[PDB]
């Protein structure tokens, strides 16, 4: 049945030469199949160490474009071409131009979770783990932050800098906890670490123990010992995390689920495979610009 399809892909992989890298929200069947899982720019950093030249991409389109930004002469594959970022979706051109012109002099600093096009626009890139050190070493005290304003208000209050979000109301659903789970769990499981993502609302960055991306989520078992993690972010995280430490207990904030992020699935990534569809293609003009922006992000962490 899933062993059919999964002996399928992993055959068609091999034989077509593929590297499969699966976002970290990807559902467990993808993950398991994938050669790598991780966080955007983690993958897509990974894929540019590849001596394979063929990729197919689980997670959504910004993602597998920024891999593809980072390896132009790579064929990146997609089983479903519609899953997209609805966070990334609302901040538009018109936008990031409005802003540009009333604070001319506040550099554009857009979270990874964008959609290309908006890439071309800004002036640095950034990542959820790496967003407070970019925005501390920007000469301005003052930056435009989008699409996340969630994030962009936990950048203001680490750097002490002036952080203008856009859009209005910019915000990721799936991570938009309740903070009384926090106070239910603390209930339940009183000696629990409660990590949360920064694309969590205040209230709930605040209850918590640490706030982290997903990649940053996935050291700190590293160095504390706590048998239990309570997890704020979707669902897929929990996957990973009880795979890499076994000993430990992932216990979800509440049961986040990414609808794009779950509409690749075993069938259509085999479907993927035998037909070696859909190519991520952007304008060669989109390339370059958008990689000024990833260029000025490794500049400023190097
Ligand atoms: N912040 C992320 C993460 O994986 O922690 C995003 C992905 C996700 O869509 C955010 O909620 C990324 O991979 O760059
Ligand atoms: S989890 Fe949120 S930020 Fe990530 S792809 Fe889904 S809607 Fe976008
Ligand atoms: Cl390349
Ligand atoms: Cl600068």
């Amino acid at each position: 049945h899933h062993h059919h399809m999964v002996d399928e892909i992993l055959k068609l992989k091999k034989e077509k030469g593929y590297i499969i890298l699966a976002h970290n929200f990807q559902i467990p069947e993808l993950q398991d199949i994938a050669d790598f899982v991780g966080d955007s720019l983690q993958l897509a950093r990974k894929a540019m160490e590849l001596s394979e030249k063929k990729i197919l991409f689980l997670g959504v389109d910004f993602m597998a474009e920024l891999v593809k930004i980072l390896n132009p002469d790579k064929k990146v594959i997609v089983p479903d071409r519609s899953a997209t970022c609805p966070m990334a979706n609302r901040l538009t051109p018109e936008i990031i131009r409005e802003y540009r012109e009333k604070f001319p002099d506040a550099p554009v600093v857009l979270y990874v979770n964008s959609t290309s096009e908006c890439k071309t626009l800004a002036d640095v890139i950034c990542t959820s783990a790496n967003a407070v050190e970019v925005v501390k070493k920007l000469d301005s005290s003052v930056v435009i932050f989008g699409p996340d304003r969630n994030l962009g208000e936990y950048v203001a209050e680490k750097t002490g800098k002036k952080v203008i979000t856009i859009p209005e109301n910019g915000h990721c659903p799936v991570h938009q906890f309740n903070a009384e789970s926090i106070d239910a769990v603390r209930k339940k499981y009183p000696d629990a670490k409660v990590i949360v993502h920064p694309e969590c609302p205040k209230p709930v960055r605040d209850k918590a123990d640490y706030v982290g991306s997903t990649g940053q989520m996935e050291k700190i078992p590293e160095r504390d010992p706590s048998r239990i993690f309570v997890i704020g972010t979707e669902i897929g995280m929990i996957h990973k995390l009880k795979k890499k430490f076994p000993d430990r207990e992932f216990v979800p904030l509440e049961m986040a689920v990414c609808v794009n992020m779950k509409k690749n699935t075993l069938e259509n990534t085999l479907h993927a495979l035998q037909t070696e569809s859909f190519e991520v293609i952007l304008p060669k003009e989109v390339i370059e610009k958008a990689k000024k922006p990833i260029l000025r992000m490794f500049e400023l962490m190097g």
